[PDB]
């Protein structure tokens, strides 16, 4: 099933996500259900959080075809380095894209749909969107890295699109 991704302003997008404590078979059915969201709604990265599911649980497909599926489950930065930006979109903030500071590079570890532990080594988009992901879960939002005005004016600009439907 496709689920509703929250859009700012929402104050459910800024609660902190609570462990995953077992990947079970519910816990995939979320993870199925994430990745049939990211795709329908055109992402390449989708937060648990962001579809009012608060438990460390990330989906990504940063691939040109569309068929490399990562998933992050608890997952852990263990390290990272350099620094980088690109203008950044959002599921949860349509239409407005900033550039954003970065690592360049990160190392994580996390569960797989299976529950099974892994690390992961990333640069270029997918160390950027692992980024992003991660920031979800803990109630981050890109903009929140731009200045107040910056905040403001995309805030209002969401809110103008959401009210046009
Ligand atoms: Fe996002």
């Amino acid at each position: 099933s496709v689920l509703q991704v929250l859009h700012i302003p929402d104050e459910r997008l800024r609660k902190v996500a609570k462990p995953v404590e077992e990947v079970n078979a519910e816990i995939q059915r979320i993870v199925d259900d994430m990745f049939e969201t990211m795709y329908a709604e055109e992402g390449i990265g989708l937060a648990a959080t962001q579809v009012d599911i608060h438990q460390r649980i990330i989906v990504i497909d940063v691939s040109e075809n569309r068929d490399e599926r990562l998933v992050l489950i608890n997952p852990e930065l263990l390290e990272k380095s350099g620094e980088t930006g690109i203008e950044e979109g959002c599921l949860s903030i349509p239409e407005q894209r900033a550039l954003v500071p970065r690592a360049e590079k990160v190392k994580i570890r996390a569960l797989d749909r299976d529950g099974k532990p892994f690390e992961l080594e990333a640069d270029g988009l997918l160390a950027i969107c692992i980024q992003h992901e991660m920031d979800h879960l803990v109630g981050k939002l890109f903009m929140d890295y731009l200045s107040p005005l910056k905040q403001q004016r995309i805030r209002q600009k969401v809110e103008k699109l959401d009210r046009l439907k």
